[PDB]
C-alpha cells in the first residue's frame, strides 16, 4: 500500500449507467441531453434504475481525477481521497468499487442521508444526467485527516467542495502551505463557483500553487476579480492576470501556475518561476477522429488527473499538460468515467 503521492477532497458520487427507452425519460420529466439535480419526484429514479442492472462506477469530479492518478501510478494506495457518503447501501457499493481500484479512501458517513448518486441515462446516442448530491454537502474533514494523508506532497480540491464549506479546502491548503515541498492545487469547477465564492477564493488562491480551469470559468474569474478567450492574446492576458491572484505580485519562489484548457484550442498556461519571472506555455491538443468521440463528460477531470500524475513524476509543465491531454483524449471514447490498465497513456 502506498506511498500516497496525491490526496484530494471532493463530493463522491455513484454513477449508474444504463440504456433506457424514451418513455423512461418522460416518466421522470427529464429532457434528453440535459444534466440536472433531482427534484423530489425524481428521487424514485435511483431504485427504479437499479432494476436495469446498471453499470456502477465511482463518480464525482475530484474522485474521477484521483482515479486517473491511481490508475497511472499503478501501485495500490498511491492516491487518497476524502468525502462524505450516507450510511445507505449505495455508500457501501461506492466504497467497495473504490477499494477494487486500489484507491485509498476515507469516507465520512452522514447517518440518515443518501450517498451522492447520478443516473446516467443513455438514449438516442445522448446522455441525460440526474444527480442527487445527498451527503456530499455535509462533509467536514476529521481532526486527524493529515494522518491519512501520510507523506503526500500534492493536494487537490475542486471548487465544488466549497458548497459543503470552504473550510475543508482552506484547511487542506493551509496544511500544504506549512510544507515547503508540498503544493495545493485547485479547480475552478464551474462559473457559479467562481461567482458564489468570490471572497473565499480570493483568500484560497493566495494559498494555491496550481489553478486549473476552462475558458468560461476563467472568463468569469477575470470579470469577478477585474483581472482584465478563443483569441490567444486575450487568453494569455486572462491567465497572466489570474496568476496575480496566486502571487499577489510577490515571489515566494514556490510553484505558481495557472492552466487554462480551451476545448479544441491549445492549452494556455502562465507560470512564475522561483526566479520571479512570468512564462507563458502553449500546448496543442492532439485530435481524435470524430468517429471515436463517444462521451465528452469527464474530459476535464481526466485532464487534471493526468496532469497531477505527470507532476508527481517530476515532468515539465508542458509534459504535464501533454499527459493531461492524452488522458482526456482516452476517456471520451466510452460512456462513463473509467479507464483500463491496458494501453494507458503518459
Ligand atoms: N458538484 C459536484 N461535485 C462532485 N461530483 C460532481 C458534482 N456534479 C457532478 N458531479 C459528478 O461528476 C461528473 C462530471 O465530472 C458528473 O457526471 C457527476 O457524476
Ligand atoms: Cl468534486
Ligand atoms: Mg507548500
Amino acid at each position: 500500500t502506498g506511498p500516497m503521492r496525491v490526496f484530494a477532497i471532493g463530493n463522491p458520487i455513484l454513477d449508474l449507467v444504463a440504456e433506457v427507452p424514451s418513455s423512461f425519460l418522460d416518466e421522470f420529466f427529464l429532457k434528453r441531453g440535459d444534466a440536472t439535480l433531482a427534484t423530489p419526484e425524481q428521487m424514485r429514479i435511483y431504485s427504479t434504475l437499479d432494476q436495469f442492472n446498471p453499470t456502477s462506477l465511482p463518480g464525482g469530479s475530484a474522485l474521477n481525477s484521483v482515479r486517473v492518478v491511481q490508475k497511472l501510478l499503478r501501485k495500490p494506495g498511491s492516491a487518497g481521497y476524502m468525502g462524505a457518503i450516507g450510511d445507505d447501501p449505495r455508500g457501501q457499493v461506492l466504497k467497495e468499487l473504490c477499494d477494487k481500484e486500489g484507491l485509498a479512501t476515507r469516507f465520512m458517513v452522514a447517518p440518515g442521508q443518501s450517498t451522492g448518486v447520478c443516473a446516467v441515462l443513455i438514449n438516442e446516442k445522448e446522455r441525460t444526467l440526474c444527480t442527487h448530491l445527498g451527503a456530499c454537502g455535509s462533509f467536514r474533514l476529521p481532526e486527524d485527516w493529515t494522518t491519512f494523508a501520510s507523506g503526500a506532497l500534492i493536494f487537490y480540491a475542486t471548487a465544488y467542495t466549497l458548497t459543503a464549506t470552504p473550510k475543508n479546502a482552506f484547511e487542506v491548503a493551509g496544511y500544504a502551505h506549512g510544507i515547503p515541498n508540498a503544493i495545493f492545487t485547485l479547480n475552478l469547477s464551474a462559473p457559479f463557483c467562481v461567482e458564489l465564492y468570490k471572497d473565499a477564493m480570493q483568500s484560497l488562491l493566495l494559498h494555491t500553487n496550481i489553478l486549473f480551469g476552462n475558458e468560461e470559468e476563467f472568463a468569469h474569474l477575470a470579470k469577478v476579480h477585474n483581472l482584465v478567450t478563443a483569441n490567444k492574446e486575450h487568453a494569455v492576458e486572462v491567465c497572466t492576470g489570474a496568476l496575480r491572484l496566486l502571487t499577489a505580485g510577490q515571489n515566494t519562489g514556490a510553484t505558481k501556475l495557472v492552466v487554462m484548457t480551451r476545448g479544441h484550442n491549445p492549452v494556455i498556461a502562465a507560470e512564475q518561476t522561483a526566479d520571479g519571472t512570468v512564462v507563458v506555455h502553449e500546448v496543442g491538443v492532439p485530435v481524435v477522429a470524430a468517429e471515436k468521440i463517444v462521451d465528452t463528460n469527464g474530459a476535464g477531470d481526466a485532464f487534471v488527473g493526468g496532469f497531477l500524475y505527470a507532476l508527481s513524476q517530476g515532468k515539465t509543465v508542458k509534459q504535464c499538460i501533454m499527459c493531461g491531454n492524452a488522458c482526456a483524449q482516452d476517456v471520451i471514447q466510452h460512456v462513463g468515467f473509467s479507464l483500463s490498465f491496458t494501453s494507458l497513456p503518459c
